[PDB]
């Protein structure tokens, strides 16, 4: 009918997930008026004249949506290959997050929509929080929500883990782990700096730009290996043409190696090269050693060698159960269950809503000659008119 | 503002039918970009290849669901002109009567002149007079454009003056009708400029509605307008307009009361009063209209009509209507006991239409391979200059 027809166009435009959603068609507008305005491209009387009539309005546009300029940014607090995060404030609002910078210009010479949909739509404790993403000329934004408690990193470096602790730690990123599988993913780079604490102590995962969708097997066909040297897993560090199909079990071996970093101070494949590290992943069997000091336990070395394995025989190949019942998780203190709401190993003692004691202190494209439409791979990035709420 | 004001503002500005950032025009931005990369010699760019796929269904699902041309039955071509023709169309869902007017794309590129579909667009939208035709949708596909609009029954003034010797009683009616509708859009803030028995139409029960605002323009802060652009056939055309020859002179809407000068005197007198056997006879005419406007010696028309004529039909400076309407509608011609101004389009019309059906096409006399744009080789944009031209009618 024609209703009908009317309907399913406006469920269409209004759908926070739809590629024709409001956020979408004005991105695909801004892209159009960005790649046009160049002196060489203006000589055409369809791009001039175009250009002139939507001079007005884009300024507009560009002036209401959201920018760069809306926010006051307090301290660049990380670092990465494509960018910056930065501890920002709402101007207007005056609300604080955590704002994540990609290059277009360096992206150039996809990974971010995986990273901004589980980011978004994932409604999970364990998952770091995707409030607003925007973009201009230069970059992309992700507005999240800002993680006061530093990373494991810096927990690592300030402290010398007791097991307690690591158990604490090592089950939640289970929980985290279990919670980004169910939605579908295998995350590929779980390590201390993609582990993120809150204003209470709680773990959160970030980082989610090498998250891929599992397949309907729970497998993942890849022909290039992905994640950091030392805790990548050795299918995934192998992974090839003929090869490289792997699941979830990938993010289990890293799990492993976090838990053996933490009660052991070194990783457990650590070589004076990073070559080095490539070649004792490989030979796990034989180069798998913990130092003759009496620290640690049975049930963690257990746990460590579980994980630490050939995939074929890893603890999680029958799934997060056979983890979770692991002795070294038993104690008297929390059940998996109500993990989130017992109280910490270290609880946060934060001055300010931009207090940032555990953060340490921290060019684009040429002028086209023709179309190009750099800005076109970026099309639809935009959550902000047509948000989930 | 506020964070939420801002929020709130580019959500109406997303529903405005007055917006050019509204869905449809969004849309159209979308529909234009995906036309004009659509080319192999543009695909070998991985930036335009990878759009187009992350968008081929999507554009597909877009294409269907959005008003399109055969969402309509065609009955009959009941006009034509430079770029496209009027149709008689039955909405095939609906089942409701619209007459549809059609513009070429690859005409209005070839020729230029692919611009005057604005203001003729946002008239018949949003006039809301019943002087004024009615646009109640506005689409378009890779090569027309669009308008679907009210069907007038009655045919137009042409048809009308061709069957009747109008006696004047009839000619003041109709004056009086198309001196309302021009206030009406000089009121919306424009010139006609091309005021002509052929762009008017009357409805079912024989009242008048202006149509064709393809030479439209909006008046500056003054209430002058200022133009360059070519003069198709001069018979209604004033001393100014003409003058107005290449960027020349700033005029203002007394250039159409001259029009109607030249429809009355075509009234009464069944011919125009600068009539000329070539194009460039009827200029020289129109600029001599001092000694070239002259009446048959034949009583037939009264003092008043003639004066009525002779006060339109004078220089700009000292043409009826330069201190407005009042003047006009005061003058003695309009003199009469049948109607009043303020009720006029409620009394009942010279001619009333007899009609058999909702597609009656009577008063509609009876009514070549279509060129196509080249491939291009290089981004043209040839679907940019009409970004925003869909409406839709709530
Ligand atoms: C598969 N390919 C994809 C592209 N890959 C390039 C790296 C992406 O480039 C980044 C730019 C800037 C920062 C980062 C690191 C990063 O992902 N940081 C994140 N921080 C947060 C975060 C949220 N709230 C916070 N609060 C405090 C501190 C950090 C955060 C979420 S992701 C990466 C290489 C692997
Ligand atoms: C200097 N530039 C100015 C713009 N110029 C464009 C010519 C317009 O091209 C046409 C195509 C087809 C038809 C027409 C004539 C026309 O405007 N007819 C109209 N009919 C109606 C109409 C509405 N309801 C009706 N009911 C019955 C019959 C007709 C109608 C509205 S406009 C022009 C070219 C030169």
């Amino acid at each position: 009918s024609f209703e009908t027809r009317f309907e399913k166009m406006d469920n269409l435009l209004r759908d926070p997930k739809s590629e024709v959603n409001s956020d979408c068609l004005l991105d695909g507008l801004d892209a159009l008026v960005y790649d046009l305005d160049f002196p060489a491209l203006r000589k055409n009387k369809n791009i001039d004249n175009f250009l002139s009539r939507y001079k007005d309005t884009i300024n507009k546009i560009r002036d209401l949506r959201m920018k760069a300029e809306d926010y006051e940014v307090v301290k660049v607090i990380g670092r990465g290959a494509f960018g910056e995060v930065q501890l920002v404030r709402h101007k207007s609002t005056r609300k604080v997050y955590a704002m994540k910078l990609l290059s277009k210009f360096e992206m150039i010479k996809a990974f971010f929509w995986e990273e901004r949909d589980i980011m978004a739509f994932a409604n999970s404790p364990w998952v770091v929080q995707l409030f607003y993403a925007f973009q201009d000329d230069r970059y992309l934004y992700m507005v999240m929500e800002y993680m006061p408690g530093g990373d494991l990193v810096n927990l690592m470096s300030n402290y010398d883990v007791p097991e307690k602790w690591a158990r604490f730690y090592t089950a939640e990123v289970v929980l985290a782990l279990d919670a980004i599988h169910s939605m579908g993913f295998i995350h590929r780079d779980v390590k201390p700096d993609n582990m993120l604490l809150d204003k209470s102590g709680h773990l959160k995962l970030a980082d989610f730009g090498t998250c891929m969708k599992m397949n309907k097997e729970g497998m993942v066909r890849c022909d290039t290996a992905v994640g950091t040297p030392d805790y990548i897993s050795p299918e995934v560090l192998k992974s090839q043409g003929g090869d490289g199909y792997y699941g979830r079990e990938c993010d289990w071996w890293s799990v492993g190696v976090f838990l053996y970093e933490m009660l052991v101070g070194d990783t457990p494949f650590y070589a004076d090269s990073l070559v080095g590290t490539y070649s004792k992943i490989m030979n796990h069997k034989n180069s798998l050693t913990f130092p003759d000091d009496n620290d640690i336990s049975k049930e963690a070395k257990n746990l460590i060698c579980a994980f630490l394995t050939d995939r074929e025989v890893r603890l999680g190949r029958n799934g997060v159960e056979e983890i979770k019942r692991h002795l070294f998780f038993k104690n008297d203190q929390w059940a998996w269950e109500t993990l989130r709401d017992t109280v910490a190993p270290v609880v946060p003692d934060l001055s300010s809503d931009i207090d940032t004691s555990n953060f340490d202190d921290l060019e684009t494209f040429p002028i086209p000659k023709a179309f190009v439409g750099n800005q076109l791979p970026f099309v639809g990035f935009t959550y902000y008119s047509n948000r989930r709420y």
